[PDB]
């Protein structure tokens, strides 16, 4: 409320989350897409996706190490998200788009699909 | 680079990732401070603290689930850094600088302490 704001601080994690998933520390899941696999953090996962809330929040399922996705869900595309999550930054292209908008529907982020909706619209 | 900056995404993680830590999921530490304790996420302990990061990032101590911090440390002044962990806000009353500034000193949160000397300095 009447609190000292530090506007870098949430840049500042994510970038720091994004180091240690870079250097394999304390990351707690794989994602198996097809023939790849992506490490990463259950807890940033569940942050930044409907599907992996829904996943990791029941219990049911909370303890899993390993999630197998849907094997159509192109790799390439769910690299463009996952460095999303991890850096704010979305890499939207003519060639991936796409690719990366059908697996952004998939994980429900809708803000990436509004973004890729408006990204068809200025094309 | 050249890719698509959401403005809000890394503040959108870290109420994410309080709001996880507000329902204790997938905490995986408890911080004990005098008679008290926190439950945190590792990830975000290591992100925001010199401290929490060398002890974390040393194999030897990675998996630990406990952590004992120093019996000196204020428990209100702790409280304070681990909200503005989670959240990019510190609150800083004079009632309580001096306790936040000591913690923030033994938590090597070079910014905070910073901070600290400029609320001293601003009276
Ligand atoms: C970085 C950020 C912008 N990314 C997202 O928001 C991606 N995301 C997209 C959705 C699905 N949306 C949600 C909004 N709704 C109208 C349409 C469907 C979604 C869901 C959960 C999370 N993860 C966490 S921790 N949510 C904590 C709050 C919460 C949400 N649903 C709850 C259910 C029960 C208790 C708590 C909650 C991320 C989600
Ligand atoms: C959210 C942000 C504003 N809060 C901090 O930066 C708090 N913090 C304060 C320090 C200690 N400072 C650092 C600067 N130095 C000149 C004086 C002492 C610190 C240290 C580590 C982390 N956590 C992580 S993941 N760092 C990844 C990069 C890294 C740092 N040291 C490394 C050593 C080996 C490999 C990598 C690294 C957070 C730290």
């Amino acid at each position: 409320d009447s609190q000292i704001q530090f506007t870098r601080h949430a840049s500042d994690v994510l970038l720091n989350l994004n180091r240690l998933r870079s250097r394999d520390i304390l990351t707690d899941v794989v994602i198996v897409v097809s023939r790849e696999q992506f490490r990463a953090h259950k807890t940033v996962l569940m942050a930044c996706s409907g599907l992996f809330y829904s996943i990791f929040t029941d219990q049911l399922k909370r303890n899993l190490s390993v999630i197998n996705l849907d094997p159509e869900i192109n790799p390439e595309g769910f690299n463009i998200l996952l460095d999303f999550m991890y850096t704010s930054r979305l890499n939207l292209r003519v060639g991936n788009i796409m690719a990366v908008m059908a697996t952004a529907m998939y994980l429900q982020m809708e803000h990436v699909v509004d973004t890729c909706r408006k990204f068809i619209k200025a094309s």
